[PDB]
């Protein structure tokens, strides 16, 4: 692709309290990321006629990469030229299964997200 | 003042658990609404020489706002031309003071920010 | 009112960037306020045989509470004998409407909440 | 080790924009999970005569986590009888160093806690 220029970085975590949805974290983690922010004139200001047109990297961390469905994650994004990187960090937290709380395991799955708009060169 | 154009805008809750301190729960704000988000490129891309040189106008709500420092909120953004607005909003949330926890009164004080980035026109 | 005790009060901020939805705003607040914690044991200490059986008081602070689904908001709570009082407070960010960002008005709406788990 | 029953659980997510100090994400992550909450009764129902009496578990993740400095990352904490154990994980954003901001190298670094209460 053409060299881009980062303009913007948005961070956010997201947990699977459940366990064995990497990909729920990841997508709760992007969402945490962009929700306190918007966006009015940054995307003019560079030159785009629309918001559509700006590119959004996303960095996903989290246990269990391989098991992200990235067009999931994607879609919490709600425009843009976007792409997904996906691996191995976050955190996950060790505990015994409680069944009254719907766990599926022993395991709550915590992701990170960095969400980057970026323009090109 | 010149006209300007908003660029982004920055969103976060601060609190003051232990009552009579709006000023707190305004600078925790304020805080929380930037500390996720990473600025590296915007202000080049909208033709500054320098990060302190973007316009950052800042508008808090929060119980009691007639008692917010403003000059110790502002000091919470580490550069730009900066403004402060306050007015009354966020919440506050009744509760018996607690002595083992330092309450200062039967209140613990909600503050919203947002803090925007624009450029002049 | 009675008087029950307090044990944990969980407060969370949310936000329509649209206008015209507080109920939105108010069911991400509550969301923010718990999503980032877990109870595995607090109901079993307060003496309960499921979580269902928490007492959970809702308080939210927003621009046009009278606007509020609220069994939309309380929705957001898995578990609980769940109540929500809305009030108005939280903060409107006012600002020219941006069509390409499918803005309904000149308004966002930010709301507050606070989750308290009583006994 | 010790089998203890959790209470609740607190998450949260610092960050260190400037990079080399993974100890500041570590203590804003410790910050950003209980920051938003209070526990008004939870030590009493606990059966604690104080609050300061409270057994906390914090487990953080981090890039470099050898280089942090763990009192200071338990210092955020007002309450507790408190232990720290931190491991590799949280996430590293990697990108040109911005001599405007004070950055010291090329990595933005990313910790997250989890604050657990015991009984
Ligand atoms: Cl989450
Ligand atoms: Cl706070
Ligand atoms: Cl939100
Ligand atoms: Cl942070």
């Amino acid at each position: 692709g053409m060299a881009r220029k980062r303009l913007i970085i948005e961070m956010g975590m997201g947990i699977d309290q459940h366990g064995q949805e990497p990909t729920i974290a990841a997508s709760r983690a992007v969402r945490n990321a962009i929700a306190h922010n918007a966006l009015p004139g940054v995307w003019e200001v560079a030159g785009l006629s629309h918001p559509n047109e700006m590119i959004i990297e996303v960095q996903v961390a989290v246990p269990y990469p391989e098991q992200v469905r990235e067009e999931e994650v994607l879609a919490v994004l709600p425009f843009g030229r976007k792409t997904l990187t996906v691996e191995s960090g976050g955190m996950i937290v060790q505990g015994r299964a409680i069944p009254e709380l719907n766990d599926k395991n022993d395991e709550m799955l915590i992701a990170i997200a960095a969400v980057t708009v970026l323009i090109e060169n």
